[PDB]
DNA sequence: ATTTTGACGCT
């Protein structure tokens, strides 16, 4: 009752730029516009392996993980555009550059935390703090938020998408209380103002479309992104949350998406987040764990409490190549020269970084995978990172994982490694 | 033969 926590303290919004990869590319050739296309890494295997589909493209089933030979089957009018090749392998920089211009468009509004390349959250209670301040018990109109969905509305006593969008939005404008400045629905409903303000400017300032969920916390923000792209943002309520919740897949939740969603639903026989609410939070913690439990009897019920942090960098450098099937280095002059690659690039963007950011990594971590192991990395060893210097970082690179060789021949290496990966860590201010 | 990333929890 008048004790009981709603989660209700926070506005949160998750901010996720639609088929990034390939607006990056549309901006720069405007040919691919408006057209199904795709952005693909590597040509000769199979045409290429698919990481990012223009919503034209998925409309004919084109999706991530794809060879673009059979993405082609599906839509044989798609369009590509490769990732730059440099130094033998995928040069993802193009995109990393472009999310920063949107990161710092985000962060003029508020405390953003980098979630991915692209996408961030966004702590607004502050900002709509001072923004219900400066109305002055004025209304919200409808026109100051023209690509907002409110979940769960229209509904009660047109079929149009668009309709249907503004009828629900009416709705709820109709019935909020614009004189209580603490009303959570309120505060809301201001954040999705704000959330259409820092969507136009990204979109003037870099041409990139984004979709956006506001919501109390950041799983229902994440949830309420997803529910209307592209280039629309959703509005979750708490009162949404048991009709959301009562049809919706556990594995559509973040962080429920694996193995812990699947033993969820295996171990209490549901289906829907909703359907947790019968359980205590004793019985949770006994199947899950404490941290665990304790998550999931708040987060049915809308309640999460993860805060936005203050991060819009991220925290580690890393490079990596896999070696799949024959071409799997068996040689010590091939594991030494591709490490040399990763190590260039690395030292390339590090002092990139240095530079940009004032800081400087400390540790770097070697990583590789050995053939036939089904685990993604095989061996996982640290070493010291003192100086950007790319032949000294492979060498180094090199000494730590060389007695992984079983082979008794010294020119040779088995078994053969299918992964490389270098990634510095442990940044200190510099 | 998706590939190339990135953050965080467990012990
Ligand atoms: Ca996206
Ligand atoms: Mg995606
Ligand atoms: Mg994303």
């Amino acid at each position: 009752g008048p004790h009981m926590a709603t989660g209700q303290d926070r506005v949160v919004a998750l901010v996720d730029m639609d088929c990034f990869f390939v607006q990056v590319e549309q901006r720069q050739n405007p040919h691919l516009r408006n057209k199904p296309c795709a952005v693909v890494q590597y040509k000769s295997w199979k045409g290429g392996g698919i990481i990012a589909v223009s919503y034209e493209a998925r409309a004919f089933g084109v999706t991530r993980s794809m060879w673009a030979d059979d993405a082609k089957k599906l839509c044989p009018d798609l369009l590509l555009a490769q990732v730059r090749e440099s130094r033998g392998k995928a040069n993802l920089t193009k995109y990393r550059e472009a999310s920063v211009e949107v990161m710092e468009i985000m962060s003029r509004f508020a405390v953003i935390e980098r979630a991915a390349i692209d996408e961030a959250y966004v702590d607004l209670t502050s900002a709509v703090q001072e923004r219900l301040q400066k109305l002055q018990g004025q209304p919200i109109s409808a026109d100051l938020l023209p690509s907002t969905y409110i979940e769960g509305l229209p509904q009660g006593p047109t079929v149009q998408k668009e309709g249907m969008r503004k009828q629900g939005l009416f709705q709820w404008l109709d019935s909020l209380q614009i004189d209580n400045l603490t009303s959570p629905d309120l505060q809301l409903t201001v954040g999705a103002v704000i959330v259409e303000e820092m969507r136009a400017a990204i979109e003037r300032e870099t041409g990139f479309q984004c979709s956006a969920g506001i919501s109390h916390n950041k799983v229902l923000a994440k949830l309420a992104c997803g529910l209307n792209k592209p280039n629309r943002q959703t509005l979750v309520s708490h009162g949404s949350v048991p009709q959301l919740f009562s049809q919706m897949p556990i594995r559509k939740i973040r962080s429920l998406g694996g193995k812990l969603g699947a033993s969820v639903i295996e171990i209490l026989g549901i289906e829907y987040m909703g359907e947790l609410t019968q359980f205590t939070e004793s019985q949770l913690q006994s199947h899950f764990g404490e941290k665990n439990g304790s998550w999931l009897y708040a987060m049915c019920r809308g309640i999460e409490h993860d805060p936005v942090k203050p991060r819009q960098l991220p925290k580690t450098i890393g490079c990596s190549k896999n070696f799949p099937g024959k071409t799997a280095l068996a040689t010590r002059e091939q594991v030494q020269w591709w490490l040399l690659q990763l190590a260039q690039e690395l030292e390339e963007r590090l002092t990139k970084d240095r530079n940009d950011n004032d800081r400087v990594a400390t540790q770097l971590v070697v990583s590789i995978r050995v053939q036939g192991d089904k685990r993604l990395s095989s061996l996982r060893r640290c070493c010291a990172l003192t100086r950007y210097d790319a032949h000294k970082m492979s060498h180094d690179a090199f000494t730590v994982i060389k007695n992984c060789n079983t082979s008794g021949i010294q020119t040779e290496w088995s078994p053969p490694l299918t992964m490389l990966f270098l990634c510095a860590t442990k940044f200190s201010a510099s």
